[PDB]
């Protein structure tokens, strides 16, 4: 019996140099770069250049079908390609599709490149024509989302929200309708473009419509760290080094256990009534996102996952403080949370 | 700042041999040991064996303070070290802990491996005291549970439920209760089993009770095979290599998904209507689950997987057919589902 597809061993991944780095540009639609130093002479060093390198190759055979290539630059003996590719970050992964570059962020595993990229070769506006289609974009919440009603693909006020669009894929969807019967459930005047923050109810109207390239990425840039905000393996490292005065609250809820999701439906309800405050940007980690890092979490913090958990941490050396709840008690209201929280940051 | 935890590149896989093998299983409340043939030399094959070390090493790294070993043996340089282990599948992982072994039969993967092994070090029975933990046991549906009513852990008929419950330990869960009050709701008499079929409403009683470990091993071998049952990651080579007649059907479906979901419970009714016929046992597999397989299948069986899918798929040569749907239109229908595989089937 034929078995599941595995690891083959071809390298597929280009070490791209001053000789060729032209042409592999020309041959992918998408292009990820890991630009990287060179290896250390230690057996750990090379270990870890040894797991990046082979992550990027099990990736390669994945979306080898799907036009999306994957290539290395050493920082030394390629040091010239790098500049001419604007390659700044350290061991990082850079992402090219047409006109637009993206320094990834993200966890670096097969599962979450492989997402991500998918998502990358995906167009950057999705419209909005059947019922099904709206519902769908009713029901995003852990992302930022933005809708616009328009005359049509050709109109100038489109072509500049979908310019806008792409400085932003695909970490926030932008969604796009030329139904007047859609804009009007939506409450869209033509031209109109409503931000939904994350896990909010009430959009807010971008002003001064028909709205620029450059007014649509400035207010999304104003308004994209949301007061609630979902730790995802995509974009991991940018949410967590964008602290405010070197503290994060951390909420971890799972979503499909019952006391994570009544306790996620109370921190929606806190950041609801603090969403104006530009103070306060809570996390929240699902801790079945992450399973590698839930027994480090646990010896880290001294905690059980395995129950709801808010607390603040200090980003400098992960000293924490985490809120006592009795198990048998029902758990925390909005108001007790902020109270607690109140607490905790005074002193 | 200091950031998220990396693979360190320290060794921590045990090369297994003749002389060591003795203190390794002393040294570790749970070992996971790959047997493994010698590498050969092609460039492919040393990539393959590459990639696998370093999945176990990471994961060795994350579950090290929990006090979980890895090892490898060699079939040849090692062969006296497989005889007395019992390792005889090729290129395969096997789990010890105290006096059970388990053959692993899933993902080759950090995230499965160290999901799983975590499960593998929790106790074999849940006992239920709480209505949390009641509540958390009736809505357990994608796996096969048993839960029994027994005076207390003394009793004799507790032990051998608890000597069963090793057998099938972690993939099937044994729940257990020593309250009259829980085993009332349950409709549990004392020293009765009940078996949940997954996805199934109604239990079965073991019959002749008070029941031996023979009894309630034989008894859930002979059920463990539903009607429907869920691809998991950690059984997934068991589940697909247990093809009635040389053939699955097989049912993509995203949970989450509002129509993969209204389609899965579809699925639930088709099951539930056909529970009792032995020549039927239908996969569902969550696309979410498995996104490095995605393009693989959407390209293989030329479906859409962002749309529930339906069909049969031979074992031989993955030659498959998948029922047409019309999003235009409502999903099929339990009757609808039964029609086309009786079609399908026939010839
Ligand atoms: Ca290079
Ligand atoms: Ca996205
Ligand atoms: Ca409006
Ligand atoms: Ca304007
Ligand atoms: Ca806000
Ligand atoms: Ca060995
Ligand atoms: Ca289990
Ligand atoms: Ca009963
Ligand atoms: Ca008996
Ligand atoms: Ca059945």
């Amino acid at each position: 019996g034929l078995d599941f597809p595995e690891y083959d061993g071809v390298d597929r991944v280009v070490n791209v140099n001053a000789k060729n780095y032209k042409n592999v540009f020309k041959k992918y639609e998408v292009l990820a770069l890991l630009y990287h130093e060179p290896p250390e002479d230690d057996k750990a060093s090379q270990r870890q250049f040894e797991m990046d390198e082979l992550i990027l190759e099990l990736a390669a055979q994945v979306l080898e079908d799907k036009g999306v290539g994957f290539g290395m630059v050493d920082s030394e003996k390629d040091a010239a390609v790098a500049k001419k590719l604007g390659l700044t970050e350290e061991d990082s992964v850079y992402v090219f599709k047409g006109d637009e570059v993206i320094e990834y962020d993200g966890e670096f595993s097969a599962d979450t490149l492989v997402e991500f990229l998918l998502d990358v070769l995906e167009d950057p506006v999705e419209l909005i024509e059947g019922e099904r289609e709206l519902q769908a974009f009713e029901n995003i919440e852990d992302d930022n989302k933005l809708i616009g009603y328009f005359k049509n693909k050709d109109s100038e006020h489109y072509k500049a929200y979908e310019d806008a669009a792409e400085e932003f894929h695909p970490y926030i969807p932008f969604f796009a309708t030329f139904d007047s019967k859609v804009a009007k459930k939506l409450t869209l005047k033509l031209n109109e473009i409503d931000f939904y923050e994350a896990f909010m109810e009430e959009p807010v109207t971008i002003p001064d419509k028909p709205n620029s390239e450059e007014e649509i990425v400035s207010f999304v840039e104003a308004h994209k760290r949301s007061t609630l905000r979902k730790l995802k393996p995509e974009s991991m490292y940018e949410t967590w080094e964008d602290d405010l005065d070197g503290i994060h609250i951390v909420a971890f809820a799972e979503e499909t256990d019952p006391d994570g999701y009544e306790f996620l439906e109370t921190l929606k309800a806190v950041a609801q009534d603090n969403t104006d405050n530009p103070d306060l940007s809570i996390i929240w980690i699902d801790p079945d996102d992450f399973p590698l890092l839930v027994p480090y979490w646990e010896k880290t913090f001294n905690i059980d996952l395995s129950a709801p958990q808010i607390g603040v941490v200090n980003v400098t050396d992960a000293d924490s403080v985490w809120m006592e709840m009795d198990d048998e008690e029902d758990l925390p209201s909005a108001e007790e949370l902020e109270d607690w929280l109140e607490d905790v940051l005074e002193g």
